[PDB]
């Protein structure tokens, strides 16, 4: 019962409303972490995994109704609907508060209310962005300890009157005295609400992932994008990659991809060409701000990895596997092996029997249901990653040389393209297309995560570049690892071989590589790429890099219909780039 009167007043007001059995301020210590884990094992929420294979690690199985972030229940409650905009779900904030305050009344009966102080980004910073999550979920507390810098240090940073993001959460499952709880409490009624003006997050009904770990997307992207809008910086859905060349020079890249585009594989790249090395500072969120020298510097505001498990394996991402191998991990909805290890679809091992994510027996080449839930997760400290860059915890961040945007496209979009200038780069991000069941637009990979109007967000990107030293700005590139030939072959082998594309990108930044001037930007010819040691058909690489005018003419009305959907706040500068592309295509 410490504080910081503003924090204490808020906690008292919330507890008065939700009526928990007791209030606990968390300190982030190892002692606390093990105590909370013991209680989770006792509740059945966790089982302890075999410590010989994952030290200090646990498996949680969720209610099948609560297995993912729920976009349709996620809201931006700005004072005016336009400031939420077409990529957001809006409700009048007074109306929303009436609904949610009703839901929160008595919602924590029979439960401990945890008050969880945390810092987004390195503690060493001057004004770090601070938050406090109030939650009635012990699972949330433990995962927040991994995903953020949680506890004592953060609370100290708040001082006696420091600003912090108020983040309120309940699973919405009050208990009567002596009532037996379930392993994974939740509600059929869910809201994940953001109040951008006041920098507040209110979540109810889910204990899962981005709905409940309020640093993960709610703070990192939604609230932070609104802060960045007002304060002159960028909060983005980007991995941060450090690439080191044979001359032993480091280059930092920030890269945004939508889901199902192999983003984690790239973040933990093992280059396949001699003399090139890669290290990571993060694989999800990047916060970028101009430094004194006029360059853009990136910091990872998170402290852990929260990755989709299925598809992660030794043969495609051994670095992720090695990070997980060091333990201290909470797994959610993966399968349990006979020796207390874990498994998920895509992983090596061919286990003959498993217990699946619903607690049922599963048998190899027999059971027709997935052993792990398709959205199952590992939650693991970043500090364990064997290719973690030494700069990972530097509050000054790292200077960004290139910003990459990527998506999955069978046709049309070449393997790599460089923007003509910053404004063109913004257009390339703003019109990022990726395959859906045909092409979904996911601008900067932020479609579900913007804290304000998408058009205003594009204008913000435009403004930051206009007012910057142009020579200091990151160069912008678009990458498509997934282009296919008419017969369905993959034109580019991908994975570690993506290091060859990254080498072209570095060389372009240094003016040491050429390329063709095409209507869509600068695109290398096959001979501009290092394919030495790579058994690939040059004709396939040529096809991967082709820019076909007829294909791009068909792309135009898709882009135009997206730009119309962006609505009244679409920047003139984005429309300018559309018009210029159309003119160049002829
Ligand atoms: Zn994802
Ligand atoms: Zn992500």
């Amino acid at each position: 019962p410490t504080n910081h009167q503003g924090l204490l007043s808020w906690v008292e007001e919330v507890a008065e409303l939700t009526q928990p059995d007791r209030v606990v301020f968390t300190d982030g210590s190892e002692e606390e972490f093990q105590r909370l884990c013991d209680q989770l094992v006792e509740a059945g929420t966790f089982i302890r995994l075999n410590p010989e294979k994952h030290k200090n690690s646990y498996l949680a199985l969720s209610d099948p109704s609560d297995v993912a972030r729920v976009a349709s229940r996620t809201y931006i409650c700005s004072a005016k609907e336009i400031d939420a905009g077409p990529t957001n779900n809006w409700m009048d904030p007074g109306e929303m508060r009436s609904i949610m305050k009703d839901l929160y009344r008595g919602c924590m009966r029979g439960r401990t209310m945890y008050v969880v102080p945390f810092c987004m980004g390195p503690l060493g910073a001057e004004d770090p962005k601070l938050g406090v999550e109030i939650t009635d979920s012990e699972y949330v507390v433990v995962s927040m300890r991994t995903m953020t810098r949680m506890g004592k240090a953060a609370l100290e940073k708040m001082g006696d009157d420091g600003f912090f993001v108020k983040a309120l959460h309940s699973v919405g499952a009050p208990l009567e005295p002596g009532q037996k709880d379930v392993a994974w409490p939740c509600s059929e009624t869910k809201y994940i609400t953001h109040f951008p003006e006041t920098r507040e997050i209110w979540s109810y009904g889910s204990g899962y992932g981005g709905n409940a770990l309020l640093g993960k997307k709610c703070y990192s992207l939604r609230i932070a994008s609104a802060m960045a809008h007002d304060e002159g910086w960028l909060a983005e859905h980007m991995l941060i990659l450090k690439l080191i060349s044979p001359e032993n020079k480091a280059y930092y890249f920030a890269a945004a991809f939508p889901s199902a585009c192999g983003k984690t594989n790239l973040a933990m790249l093992q280059p396949t060409i001699p003399g090139w090395r890669a290290e990571t500072l993060g694989d999800d969120i990047a916060w970028m701000r101009f430094g004194k020298d006029g360059r853009l510097y990136a910091v990872n505001p998170e402290f852990g990895f929260f990755g989709v498990a299925p598809g992660t394996n030794w043969k495609s991402n051994p670095n992720a596997m090695r990070t997980i191998a060091a333990g201290n991990t909470v797994f959610t909805n993966v399968a349990l092996t006979d020796d207390g290890d874990v498994w998920w679809e895509g992983l090596e091992g061919d286990p003959q029997h498993l217990i699946d994510w619903k607690g049922n027996d599963w048998y190899f080449r027999e059971t027709e249901t997935n052993a792990a839930h398709p959205n199952s997760r590992y939650c693991t400290p970043m500090s364990q990653c064997p290719i973690l860059a030494p700069e990972w915890d530097d509050p000054q961040g790292v200077p960004i040389s290139g910003i990459l945007f990527g998506g999955r496209r069978k046709t049309t979009v070449p393997l790599v393209t460089e923007a003509r200038d910053w404004q063109h780069g913004v257009f390339i991000g703003a019109t990022l297309g990726s395959e859906q069941t045909n092409v979904r637009r996911d601008p900067m990979a932020m479609l579900p995560f913007l804290g304000y109007n998408v058009g205003d967000y594009f204008q913000h990107w435009i403004n930051l570049g206009k007012h910057a030293d142009e020579s200091k700005l990151p160069k912008v590139f678009f990458v498509n690892w997934f282009r296919r030939g008419d017969d369905g072959r993959f034109l580019w082998p991908g994975f570690g071989e993506n290091s060859r594309v990254l080498k072209w990108i570095v060389d372009r930044i240094e003016h040491k590589a050429g390329g063709a001037t095409t209507p869509i930007g600068t695109v290398p010819a096959v001979e501009d790429l290092d394919l030495d040691g790579l058994d690939v058909d040059a004709a396939d690489v040529a096809a991967a890099l082709a820019v076909d005018a007829d294909e791009w003419r068909q792309e135009l009305p898709l882009i135009e219909e997206w730009l119309q959907f962006v609505g009244e706040k679409l920047p003139t500068g984005v429309k300018d780039e559309f018009d210029a592309l159309k003119e160049r295509l002829g």
